[PDB]
């Protein structure tokens, strides 16, 4: 899977959502989140992010290493809807991301 990390927080450019063939990038209040059970490693999202927030799981930097679990935790109550388009923005951000001070 690919992973959205800290640079997305309170930026949310949303260039990435255009590119994903399976529509598995979902919007929270603070950032977007890649569904790890829906992502099939197409990689089309990663080049388009203007703040380089997106990484393949194995390439997520140590300083943001907790963001992979955060992406999974976003879907605790959503399950696997099988497409972000119908869900829209939801207030499902995990505690760890909710607690970050305002950025940008
Ligand atoms: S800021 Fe976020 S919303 Fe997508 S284009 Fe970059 S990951
Ligand atoms: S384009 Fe979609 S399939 Fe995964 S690698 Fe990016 S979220």
């Amino acid at each position: 899977t690919y992973v959205i990390a800290e640079p997305c927080v309170d930026v949310k450019d949303k260039a990435c959502i255009e590119e994903c063939p399976v529509d598995c990038i979902y919007e929270g209040a603070r950032m977007l989140y890649i569904h790890p059970d829906e992502c099939v490693d197409c990689g089309a999202c990663e080049p388009v992010c203007p703040v380089e927030a997106i990484y393949y799981e194995d390439d997520v930097p140590d300083q943001w290493s907790s963001y992979a679990q955060a992406n999974a935790d976003f879907f605790a109550e959503l399950g696997s809807p099988g497409g972000a388009s119908k869900v829209g923005q939801t207030d499902n951000d995990p505690q760890a991301i909710k607690d970050l001070p305002p950025q940008g």
